[PDB]
């Protein structure tokens, strides 16, 4: 039943189905992508990121079908990314996880070869340029998103407040509240990070977003992970089918160069 209104991650309506309805699917700058070390370029003139996440700022996790979303009031300016490759400020709106059907095989970006268990986006748009995301998710300089890699280890005190909530939200289109969200503890305490002009890993697959990759991955227990793939892509009264993995495969690099902010 693919089609602009559904779509997912299933065999009949997965990644390879998308470009049915998405011709930007195939565009020349897709992401994710295979970030290779080897081709990983040093900038000196990429800057720090700047990051201020307003715990208030987080209002409700809900169950999408795709992944779980932790919506921000992006109303107001409380939480803003700026500095790394970013001209202006750019304004906190959501935050999502990819992960896949087994531990070995979850994240999105790919690092030399490798794939973490999961990995974390932290979605934001230009608010000095453009009224609303929806206006700046069709500019180039219109997002910006930050990937963090979730690796399986010890258990994750921070994700346990998302994992607690899972079994309220397992059904599509269920919410909850969910506020008092340090995001910012969240993160690893390393902000080094690779950088690369790309889209959304989700249709509409817009080649909007300034990616921002953080090298250091934060870990999360193998239950935890599991908690996640006991949530349905399905809703409440339809055939359960579960959401046992949401990532989409490496795109074409097409000449893009992905520089580090590192060294
Ligand atoms: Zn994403």
């Amino acid at each position: 039943s693919m089609s602009r209104l559904s779509w997912g991650y299933r065999e009949h309506n997965g990644p390879i189905h998308w470009k049915e309805f998405f011709p930007i699917a195939d565009g020349d700058q897709q992401s994710p992508i295979e970030i290779k070390t080897k081709e990983v370029k040093y900038d000196s003139s990429l800057r720090p990121l700047s990051i201020k996440y307003d715990p208030s700022s987080a209002k409700i996790i809900s169950n999408s079908g795709h992944s779980f979303n932790v919506d921000f009031d992006d109303t107001e300016n409380k939480s803003v990314l700026r500095g790394g490759p970013l001209t202006g400020s750019y304004r906190l709106r959501q935050v999502h996880l990819h992960w896949g059907s087994a531990d070995d095989h979850g994240s999105e970006h790919i690092v030399d070869g490798v794939s973490y268990a999961a990995e974390l986006h932290v979605v934001h748009w230009n608010s000095d340029k453009y009224p609303s995301f929806v206006e700046a998710a069709h500019e180039p300089d219109g997002l910006a998103v930050l990937g963090v890699f979730l690796q399986i280890g010890e258990p994750n005190s921070q994700l346990q407040k998302i994992t607690d909530t899972l079994d309220s939200i397992k059904e599509k289109g269920k919410q909850t509240r969910f506020t008092n969200f340090d995001l910012l503890s969240l993160l690893p305490p390393s902000w080094d990070y690779w950088t690369y002009p790309g889209s959304l890993t989700v249709p509409p697959l817009l080649e909007s977003v300034t990616w921002i990759v953080l090298k250091q991955p934060i870990n999360i227990s193998s239950q935890q992970l599991a908690k996640f793939r006991s949530l349905l892509c399905t809703a409440e009264g339809e055939a359960a089918a579960f959401l046992v993995s949401n990532h989409r495969p490496p795109q074409p690099l097409k000449g893009r160069k992905v520089r580090a902010s590192f060294h």
